[PDB]
């Protein structure tokens, strides 16, 4: 029977339980390299049989929105991956890469010549969030390009080479970033995305850019190295839709359509879902609306399913036991806890983690330098 600590067989890759390393942006590729920092901290949080999901990394040069954020667009950054994908595979992990572009959450010091970031609109996020600048200070959000149909195609470009240079890198798959407000989430929202053309309006339209990235992704190094992240509830800097049950169903058709088509089943879907606690882990209402929407999205997506977003080591267990999810995954236990899948088997204490070092850039303090048990 299915417990939060059995293996699973994740089409072509076998699991030997079902905690996931969520990606966690950490600022520590100098100069968009993986380096030796990484190495470890991979390295640290790699389990036999134990999936990992990178950090997001950048699949252009007008990806990015974070400083010292990795990028797997050049043959430096490939072999700087390589290094890490084969420390984390002598630990026995599998580990997919996970690709990312920003859009309009960016600013024009992360933009190639100043450029404006690119977008599917021209409106700005909003004053009420700010972004963190290359100099530890907080910026404006400035006013996107919105890309033309052809410009789209490109971008579709830019994650088909970011696949295959994946690939190239040794890792087992990547998952494509369409969450969280960003690139393609600016266009499936219909809070965002205000669009006339052929990639504006209805849910066909506005699924239409993801879509094309999924079906280019695999047919370059096939679907079931393929999985997809979404939150269609998650309202991060002004991404809501007027209807997430109907947009998360939306992708999901289509995602269920196109393994139906192609003949193969996606590597997963992975949802991350809000939560209404003042820490934002655990359960407190909205809670149970978001409970239910998760297990109606998982009901209704053909295939495997990871959750994310506030799991505790007791919501964990249960969303596996009751069929809710067969992974997952977790992000700010996973920062301080390098060896969480330990502590969570021996059901041993958490250590804290420290916000403040999210995203500093040092490759020892606050990212490598969390005690294991041992
Ligand atoms: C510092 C930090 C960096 C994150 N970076 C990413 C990222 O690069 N890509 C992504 O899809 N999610 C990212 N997330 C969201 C996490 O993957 C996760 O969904 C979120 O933290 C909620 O899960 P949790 O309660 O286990 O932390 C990040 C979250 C944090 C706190
Ligand atoms: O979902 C992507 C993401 C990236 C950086 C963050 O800080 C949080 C989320």
């Amino acid at each position: 029977k299915p417990t939060l600590f059995s293996a699973y067989k994740m089409g072509k890759f076998n699991l030997s339980h079902r905690v996931v390393l969520a990606p966690l942006t950490r600022c520590r590729a100098i100069n968009a390299i993986p380096n030796e920092a990484l190495v470890e901290y991979y390295r640290q949080r790699s389990t036999a049989g134990g999936f990992l999901i990178t950090e997001g990394t950048m699949i252009s040069p007008s990806s990015a929105g974070f400083p010292h954020v990795p990028g797997i667009f050049t043959k430096e950054q490939v072999e700087g991956w390589k290094k890490v994908v084969d420390a984390a595979h002598k630990e026995g992990a599998v580990i997919f890469c996970q690709l990312w572009h920003v859009g309009r959450a960016s600013h024009q010091v992360y933009q190639p010549g100043g450029a404006a970031p690119i977008s599917s609109t021209s409106k700005p996020i909003s004053k009420k969030w700010e972004i963190l600048l290359p100099d530890a200070t907080y910026g404006t959000y400035p006013e996107p390009r919105p890309l033309a149909a052809n410009e789209i195609l490109e971008v579709v470009e830019d994650y088909r080479v970011a696949a295959i240079n994946a690939i190239e890198a040794g890792f087992d798959g990547i998952e494509i970033h369409g969450a969280h407000g960003y690139l393609l989430d600016q266009f499936m929202k219909d809070g965002i995305n205000d669009r006339t053309d052929e990639y504006g309006g209805s849910l066909e339209n506005r699924c239409k850019f993801i879509l094309q990235v999924v079906q280019a992704v695999s047919a370059a190094i096939g679907t079931d190295r393929v999985g997809i992240r979404i939150s269609p509830a998650i309202d991060h800097t002004d991404a809501m839709d007027s209807d997430p049950r109907s947009l998360g169903l939306a992708v999901i058709e289509r995602l269920n359509k196109l393994q139906f088509k192609l003949g193969s089943r996606l590597a997963y879907l992975h949802v991350t879902q809000p939560r209404y606690t003042a820490d934002g882990h655990g359960q407190t209402g909205s809670e149970e609306e978001v409970a239910q929407l998760m297990k109606t999205w998982r009901g209704a997506y053909v295939g495997t399913f990871i959750c994310c977003g506030g799991y505790t080591r007791e919501l964990g267990l249960q969303a596996v036991a009751q069929g809710d999810a067969d992974l997952v995954a977790f992000g700010r236990y996973f920062v301080s806890n390098p060896d969480l899948v330990l502590r969570l088997k021996l059901n041993a204490p958490l250590n804290r983690y420290d916000r403040a070092t999210f995203y500093t850039h040092d490759p020892v303090v606050g990212y490598t330098d969390y005690p294991s048990l041992d």
